[PDB]
């Protein structure tokens, strides 16, 4: 009894603060004891994880990634476009690790590795925006680092985490027109933030978009109107994330007046306009049934 | 001197009218003689060619496909999303074989196979519409079994002798009108004959937008009749197309794309075997 | 089908070196029948051995297009391994002894077709001091020599052409002056049915055949007559000693010499054959 | 700046007394930190290590085996007959681990793993007897109670023989003929060995001055008249030449007995006499400890 005859572990050697030998002591032995056919590849350059996923997708039954949101995103882009997509698992090696939290994965990396040996798997929806896949979110209006301190915190927290840490003090925020068509309906207004969420955690903490699930077959649209800046600041302060326009939809189109740059799970070249679709149960992933 | 240390040949056994042994007699010996490491896989089901491309892309230097537009499209979708994409070649095994004609590939399959042994390669642009790739075309307004023989676009051309719709197109500017046909072309041949969209090249780094206005139905019918291919038509790299309702889109083969669409061009995305004598 | 994946090893010099024409004859029947077929050409001596060793765990059938020497490279490639896929021969030399043992037609298009019928049988492989063989082991054996092979050449000239030997075989002993000592596994030697009578490549024993020093003239006549029915016995475990080291001839190029311990590996290969 | 782009680690999960997780904690992290392409396969049955070697020999640049003399022998038989033979390394996971000691590999398994990361390699001769390869020895003339049987498994065949030879009462004598590089030895013997390893039975070779890379093999024969002197020789552990004990170096060897006698070697096998024995000079490249040599 195993679901996974062959396993690949992709290691970003800079993950877990870059203490490589110590990180491998924590994660490899549980996996090597449990999985009698285990291949371990370190990345060297940006894109390597994507390439490994595309090369090994037809060869292994499980791909485990040790890395932060960026490494996980490389795997998302590697596997999502393929016909054959093995189960994916995350050992959280950044500071944010949003999707791992969505899957209930303990942030202790030794514990994350042990969890994978339990082999609990569930289907997970993958979103697609103009042919660009994501697991956590799509957003405009999340855009300001003055210095290394700020830049180190921004890198540590992630784009969304950083935005949340500073939104309560962001004086005079940029407003913009937006048109959103969703399952035959329309929303048009002046906005300060537009999000489409798939992850149950954003910025390291439960999604500020209420009641997001990564496997319910719909996406969540969340818009902060130009008149709602203070109410959103207060809402973020209180951390009570119950239902500013917010609706669930499967097929979404978002237009702005000018082409605006889009933020998503990691580095990308998306901009508006965007057509956004959902691929239901597209990935199977290791998760923690006790917590999630 | 060889550019291709390892070669994969994907065979759709139903191609070339399905006379499998005879077709293999024509195509395999020239390839096996020229390429000392040659792997031959037959497809069995829809999607197999896509799977083979994705499994072998990191393993071989050349993938040859023996099949019609649909098999070629499966290879286009297999390879286009990947980081590593080996050279692709086509042995035309359907009735239309548009992109093979774009590459100057002789429709004689033995000759197409020999051509590959010459190893003439050129970059080819690949288009992408909302994450769906194509080599020949994207279109809306393209609407008896001769339909299967000719292909969607070939069939449309055979019968063009009424439905209008609103369309908005943003390109690099804006075009807004009532239309009967909207095309974005990348292939030099459509429906088995030279593109009715004038002066299309698959490697010039831009796409061609071609719109038949609601007032232009008769002029387009006459234009198609005359076969002088020289109505709004413009070249652009980044394109967005909106309709009033979600309209189904036709492309190189079977697909689920619909409007609205963002269309991009990936310059030189593929390298492909071609015939430099056809000029 | 018994063969999900197939490898075809091509020696491009086989079949007189008319490569394209030879591929027209052999590849289409195989490619039509086997939907996963990988074709590799050899370039240097030893390539066929390497290919067999690399692909033995990956494919279910290995077909070799080549003469006795190419077949011997495959024999040496596969025989020492734990996992040995079925082997088939398309005869691309002049002699092709083991192909004849298997009833393979010498017409290469017809040999290729036969493979598509997938008739398979176990075949014994012999081993002498760690050197494997399919046809023969022997002591006492230029354009014509290369065409016919060592054993074929010997037979073509024996009618116009001595040493001490001790042979222990399954606990018994033979000791005499000899002119030829053979151990046969193949049913054909030198392109014609084995001059060692009633050899079978799959009966679980080897055949020892010794021409005594006094038997030269009788052996010449025996070869002339080609009725193949001096010492001949069947045995499984064999040791052969001479007074000095003598060089040994076998299926192809090798560095064997006496003394030799010879063993039989029963059913060691499975091979494509012609049941008709 | 590495010699090994791809590495395979073969794990016998019963090695190191079978504490699998703890053993992997000791050996895998150093290797995984040093080798950015590392494939780890566990054996399940006898023969698996042989099969893994034969499958991966053309695919990887280094094969590391974690296991005892038997697992190492499976690798020896896997790789030795092949045309392409990657470098081999041993992490000692049995009790004896003779060849690892020949290579100066520390018996501490975490230290053995670290050593591999240093990438020190040397050529090693591999012997071949009637097509059966070996690294340590070939021998003829080599369990009273549960104690004996337990100690036999712990020590290995040659280690066990050495632990009990001082007790053996009326040992079987047998006739033997040995031809070696054109010369001959014929006598009644109680033990005949051909040695290639520098350690036998867990301690330095009782055959004097054996080297695994000097291009010759060592023949060592205890005559029927020399039983007592050999017992005393083993007792004293001074393994230098001195006289009813025949010892010579040779490259091409043939050994004949009156009847077919069963042969013992590095691990389980079906060899018997008569035997032709050859040496394949530099046949393997192997990881070693140049500090201990
Ligand atoms: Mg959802
Ligand atoms: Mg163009
Ligand atoms: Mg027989
Ligand atoms: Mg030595």
């Amino acid at each position: 009894k195993t679901k996974f005859e062959k396993v690949l572990l992709i290691v970003n050697p800079k993950a877990g603060q870059g203490d490589l030998h110590t990180n491998l002591t924590k994660i490899v032995p549980p996996l090597a004891a449990a999985f009698p056919d285990l291949h371990i590849l370190h990345t060297k350059e940006q894109g390597d994880a994507t390439k490994y996923c595309q090369e090994f997708a037809s060869k292994v039954d499980l791909i485990i990634v040790f890395g932060g949101d960026g490494t996980v995103f490389e795997c998302t882009n590697g596997l999502a476009p393929l016909e054959i997509r093995p189960t994916l698992a995350i050992i959280p090696g950044g500071t944010c690790n949003d999707f791992s939290r969505t899957l209930g994965v303990p942030q202790n990396i030794a514990e994350a590795a042990k969890l994978i040996t339990k082999e609990h798997v569930k289907p997970v929806d993958v979103a697609k925006a103009n042919g660009q896949h994501f697991l956590n979110f799509w957003g405009i209006g999340l855009v300001e680092v003055s210095n290394n301190i700020d830049a180190e915190e921004k890198a540590k927290l992630g784009k969304i985490g950083y935005y949340l840490s500073t939104i309560r003090t962001v004086k005079n925020a940029e407003t913009f027109p937006v048109k959103i068509t969703y399952d035959g309906q329309v929303y048009e207004d002046e906005a300060v933030l537009v999000m489409v969420g798939n992850g149950e955690y954003l910025g390291g903490i439960p999604s500020f978009i209420p009641n997001v699930k990564c496997d319910d077959g719909t996406l969540d649209i969340f818009v902060v109107k130009s008149t709602g800046i203070q109410a959103f600041k207060d809402y973020i302060g209180k951390k009570l994330f119950e239902d500013i326009f917010h609706v669930k939809a499967k097929s979404i189109h978002i237009e702005t007046e000018e082409e605006k740059e889009v933020d998503t799970d990691g580095e990308s070249s998306l901009h508006t306009p965007c057509q956004i679709e959902l691929l239901q149960g597209h990935f199977t992933m290791i998760y923690n049934p006790a917590v999630v």
